């Protein structure tokens, strides 16, 4: 099948973002005071941590933005705090017309938002839809949410920002393994989930214009609110080990998609990178034979279900089923498809358990 994955950074770029990083640390951090653990509670002034205010500055900065928060909820929280800061309840919000990401649509119902749906993939028709009916916000997603999904992300928010229709981005999964993030290209704000980002449990990040930030920090108002010092210093070791543990992932991915493509396993019919929704390998059997492999491959060392995923835990490779949407649209698929998020294997550890999986069904 045909799929448009989002464009990986090399090592020599992700190593060019690690630096960019560290050096905002330097510029935000007298080394004595990054040595120091982290802060805690509501301090005066700031109502969070000093050290967290300032790895948000850290952030904001790394990612060619006004400002930063973090909040708990890890992606979830981040989306429901960006989303309450551009919209009111019962106002309406354009979305693409594919599933909506589950706790989104959870959020949207929440807040008793209207949906307006157009194919984002058709910048004429976003345009005319636009004008039309006037939503109050619009939401992206970056990473696809199915496989014919193709569009630029830049361009979608560039056709909004020409409308006056503010824009939040869910950047999960693509953070720290492409360019540019919603914030950096168009988006009022974006938002991640860090624990997806080698961080802390819990903790989200919405990263954009000062405005909307601010307006997200005065409802944080409860010491429960706040993400402690460590957690936000724990933020910052994450991301700096992101990119590059990521682009040694992309350059397994397509090591291991040659190898495939090449007939290393001639009991594999097909095989596809694909963002479902992190980018990840689509590996079809010629028999049906893929819940048995997966049983197999989990005996092998293979991760049988995800925590972030790509969480600090998450080191073996992940084989898995496929999505609920693509079950859905393609019910037969579960039966001769699995996922392959590699983590931080190589692709000969991938072919050794695919292969080893196979011939002890
Ligand atoms: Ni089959």
């Amino acid at each position: 099948m045909k799929t448009f994955p989002l464009q990986s950074l090399t090592i020599i770029e992700a190593q060019q973002k690690q630096f960019a990083l560290v050096d905002s640390i330097c510029r935000h951090f007298p080394g004595s005071e990054f040595l120091t653990g982290g802060d805690l509670g509501l301090t005066p002034g700031l109502n969070q941590p000093r050290v967290t205010q300032r790895v948000e500055q850290v952030l904001a900065d790394a990612f060619h933005a006004q400002a930063a928060a973090l909040v708990q909820g890890a992606g979830t929280g981040a989306i429901r705090a960006g989303l309450a800061a551009l919209l009111k309840p019962g106002q309406r919000l354009l979305v693409h017309d594919a599933p909506v990401y589950p706790t989104t649509r959870v959020i949207i119902e929440q807040m008793g938002l209207t949906l307006i749906t157009v194919d984002f993939n058709d910048l004429s028709a976003l345009k005319q839809v636009v004008d039309e009916q006037q939503p109050d916000a619009a939401l992206v997603q970056h990473t696809r949410q199915q496989p014919q999904d193709s569009y630029v992300l830049a361009d979608v928010l560039a056709t909004l920002r020409a409308a006056g229709v503010p824009a939040l981005t869910d950047d999960n999964y693509a953070v720290m393994k492409v360019a540019r993030i919603g914030c950096e290209c168009g988006a009022n704000v974006s938002t991640f989930s860090c624990f997806k980002l080698f961080g802390p449990e819990g903790v989200g990040a919405v990263v954009g214009d000062a405005d909307v930030i601010n307006r997200i920090r005065a409802t944080l108002y409860s010491g429960g609110s706040q993400i402690q010092g460590a957690q936000a210093l724990e933020v910052l070791r994450g991301l700096v080990f992101a990119p590059v543990m990521h682009a040694v992932q992309a350059g397994v991915s397509e090591r291991l998609l040659a190898l495939l493509n090449g007939g290393a396993v001639p009991e594999v019919k097909s095989a596809v990178i694909a963002n479902a929704q992190s980018k990840v390998l689509i590996v079809e059997f010629h028999q049906p034979i893929a819940a048995r492999v997966l049983e197999e491959a989990q005996k092998r060392g293979a991760l049988p279900y995800p925590v972030g995923a790509e969480s600090k835990y998450e080191i073996p490779p992940l084989f898995y089923r496929l999505s609920g949407t693509f079950r859905q649209a393609n019910p037969q698929s579960e039966h001769c498809a699995i996922r392959i998020n590699p983590n931080r294997s190589g692709e000969e550890t991938v072919l050794r358990i695919l292969r080893e999986s196979i011939a002890s069904i």
